[PDB]
């Protein structure tokens, strides 16, 4: 139990020769975390249920920057599609050592008219699909893996009004994070939550009030600002962290 | 803002004349609920769906105590019996004051083995259906009202393997409590979770081991250990708790 | 099946202190004196303890006995663990036993890190938190086996954007860590431990510090603050005040907080802070 | 628009902390020594403080010459805050200026809370939570605008199974206040202020406590207690090691962390404790 697990030194932030999968990749968030670990020497699978222009840009963005990528399209919702995607992904590279569960939709509504529909819709993508796209991930992952899910501060926040069923699609990652940890540790996979605050994207869409009211260090978050946690958890740095929530807001108080 | 908010003293633990609707509580922890409400003095409407006669075994219980009791049939995994169900409700004793969602069901299983249709079986009834029966509840509670939702001690929880979909289900609401109470505090509702721990019902045993194993009190946690902080929240001492997750484990640690 | 047996009393009886002495340290005023006043008023013998206020210590034990309970003051500084300990003694001689415990005193602090002295974090912490564990370990010794012990906290033990304020806010995080870890070694006499975290409580505390949470709001009048208070702190659009506090106390003083133990309960109307 | 700027390097030298200087405090042993290691490991220059092991700190200082970066130690008792100061301005005068500072330094401590005395408390607090504040006043003080502050916390801040403990636990849980607090009031100089919490490590305070956390495990044989710490704390299977620690200091260290601040990191393998 002495033995030092991985090398000592910088190399143990090394994503390189690594092969990554992103859910919702064309875009956003995903796109950048995509970016950031092909920089890192990631082969990363571009995963995309629409943007498929988007996707097929990140592709020949990342391979522009030295690492090779592919893209893959499936629908987080439909629990066919993701096992096809992963059947897909395993394939293209030979293995799959990092996955990244980020697809999600944002909603807002006073509890009181919230309809099935709209409940539905966030809850099948932002909490069953993750949760798929992860019991996917726990077959398919190299014994030492790691897989990342997307959450976010209004899991845990206080002030956020007409963000119930956005919040609570998140606040269910949390969990599902402790109690996947356990389970996929049978293959030594770690399993985390990263929850951004406000990150500028087409999401956030829906600048100067975001740096002074939800950051001490008065500036807007981004995404290279998640993709580079997802980078450390992804690595051999982020070995003895599984079953945790990060959270990525800089100081923020919602 | 100086004046006192109700009765100084015993009286405002007092639950006399207060109307309280709890879902499932033809059984284990609604069943005590409803009970001890009634108990209190409040009129309780006991919602079931399936156990029929438990349901009006509930009903005569409370009325033989000395408050007056109904049931009503409804399944909330299906949005259109929660809406009938408190419109049948508040015609039956006029207005509706406590509502105590705590209908719920239990999973087991890794991860790995985890179906869409079991992973759907559980949401739609511990999260999308206290998700409705909230969103009913806003709508017809008085003005000073009280919702009270069903968490768990797996909300939370770091070492229960295979539960991640049940788990899952309970940590949602947690994150729904604290976004509720910001939305029906315009009524004057507050909104808290109970978060039990092991608790000896049917889905309990599913002793000895249980009290010395998750209490340092040393005992098993019964149906009354919970109804009893359900009254607390539910009555005006409980006024200035809201977006809280009490937990009521007797010191566990799972 | 021998632990099916219910736990006390069924029904609202089980919401009663009557016949129940409890000690609350601090309850000369604010949210001291009156958890000792709806202690008295459910049916408590209440301690009222004092550092300073004698005065006021003796109106509160004037005004419990007004209401149809006894009660006494016992002075003791609780940065001095010779006088919890004196105090302790002096309280179980007066009534014969004690069944819960309020640990209520305490300071407030403010001021950037970099100003912060090390005598200034001396008296906070002393209070605070040294002051509240030595109370907790008398409180174990001699309370009634199934006793209750209340700790002390506050919304600043979690809060994420209050400024200046890093000394009082650590005094009171890591008293939720005591509440999770007596409530373990206290088990072993049935006591419960539990943490209440208000929120901000119209109190003299309230008034002199009030500001400090307030961006810019170092030249508010009286009522702007109110206001302040009332609509940024809670969504229920009211001030906290020391009743608040004094209800849940009394809730986990009683048969009904039995299996709530090791847990901080915030009071703080909703407050995100 | 301009927010639209990219903070630090695209790209694996975000990684980086090529150039860094860093200070460790108790840095002579465990955790500590590790972490001094591994930031010089990553190109930083190292302050190795210690108390008492000089002969331990001049071989951590060595040892990080040998792997090619810059070291010394300066001798300073976190007790005193006088020492503290001292330490501060000496380290800024070795290598010139300190972008990182770790707060490692740390006592252990057990017993029931009834046997607790107030010199076992105050022994503990003057290191764990009064030692790390002061420690963290300096670093506020003289840290480069942008730099890191890493405090010390533990899985027990938030544990809720561990009996006679409640000194040590509530020393640490403070600490994940203090962050929080710090985070806000540093943050004008783009400080960042994090706590790492590890569960069980490898090291002396771990062999000498180990069997504390362990029930009926007083006479359990080392590699008994390595087994009951592999397969009890961690799915995972292993014992947690100073270096995984040390990692996770690194990452927080480095331009990686930028959008990380006021935040505990739990290193515990996924432990229930
Ligand atoms: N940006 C922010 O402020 C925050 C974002 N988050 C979370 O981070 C993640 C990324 O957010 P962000 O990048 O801002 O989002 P955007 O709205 O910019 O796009 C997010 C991605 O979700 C993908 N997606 C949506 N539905 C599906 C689906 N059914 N199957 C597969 N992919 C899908 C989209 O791909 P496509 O084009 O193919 O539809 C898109 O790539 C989300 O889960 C979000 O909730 C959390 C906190 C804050
Ligand atoms: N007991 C324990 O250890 C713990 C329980 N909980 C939660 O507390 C709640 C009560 O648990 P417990 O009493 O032990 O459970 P039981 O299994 O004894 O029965 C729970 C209740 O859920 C009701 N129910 C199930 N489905 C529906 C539905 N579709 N519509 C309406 N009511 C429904 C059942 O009614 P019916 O007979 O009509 O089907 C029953 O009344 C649950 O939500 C549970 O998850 C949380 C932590 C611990
Ligand atoms: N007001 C608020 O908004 C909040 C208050 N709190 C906490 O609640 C508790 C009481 O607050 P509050 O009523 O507002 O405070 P006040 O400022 O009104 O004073 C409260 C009590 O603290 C007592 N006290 C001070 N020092 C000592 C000492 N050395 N030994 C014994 N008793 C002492 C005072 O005694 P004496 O009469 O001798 O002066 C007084 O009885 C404190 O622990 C506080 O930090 C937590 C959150 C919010
Ligand atoms: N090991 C574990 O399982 C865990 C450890 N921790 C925390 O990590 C930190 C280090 O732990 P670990 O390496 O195991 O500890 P060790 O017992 O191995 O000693 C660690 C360091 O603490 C230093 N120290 C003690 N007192 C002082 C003081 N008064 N002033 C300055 N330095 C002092 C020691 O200095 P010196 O050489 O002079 O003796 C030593 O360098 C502590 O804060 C500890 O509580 C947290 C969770 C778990
Ligand atoms: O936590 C607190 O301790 C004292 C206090 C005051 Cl006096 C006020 Cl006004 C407010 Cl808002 C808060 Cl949150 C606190
Ligand atoms: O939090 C801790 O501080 C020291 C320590 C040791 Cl020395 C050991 Cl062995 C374990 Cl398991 C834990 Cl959790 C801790």
């Amino acid at each position: 139990y002495d033995a030092i697990p991985g090398p000592l030194g910088p190399q143990s932030a090394s994503l390189e020769g690594k092969v990554a999968l992103v859910t919702g990749a064309g875009r956003g968030i995903g796109r950048e975390m995509a970016m950031e670990l092909g920089r890192r020497g990631c082969k990363v699978i571009v995963n995309y249920a629409n943007s498929t222009e988007s996707a097929e840009e990140v592709v020949a963005a990342i391979k522009k920057n030295g690492s090779d990528a592919a893209c893959v399209k499936a629908n987080v919702g439909v629990v066919e599609d993701i096992v096809r995607m992963f059947e897909e992904a395993v394939k293209i590279f030979g293995k799959l050592d990092i996955v990244c569960s980020n697809s999600g939709v944002v909603s807002f509504g006073h509890v009181k008219d919230v309809t099935p529909e709209e409940f539905d819709r966030v809850f099948t993508i932002n909490t069953r699909g993750q949760f798929f796209v992860a019991r996917e991930a726990y077959k398919h992952l190299e014994i030492g893996g790691r897989l990342i899910l997307m959450g976010s501060i209004t899991g845990q926040a206080k002030a956020v009004p007409k963000h119930a069923v956005y919040s609570g699609s998140k606040g269910a990652i949390e969990t599902f994070a402790r109690c996947m940890a356990i389970d996929m540790a049978d293959k030594k996979i770690t399993v985390n939550v990263v929850a951004p605050g406000g990150i500028k994207t087409d999401m956030y869409h829906a600048d100067e009030y975001a740096a002074v009211q939800w950051s001490p260090l008065r500036r807007v978050g981004l995404p290279i600002d998640i993709a580079r946690v997802v980078c450390f958890l992804a690595s051999n740095d982020g070995g003895w962290v599984t079953g945790k929530v990060i959270g990525i807001d800089g100081g923020a108080c919602m």
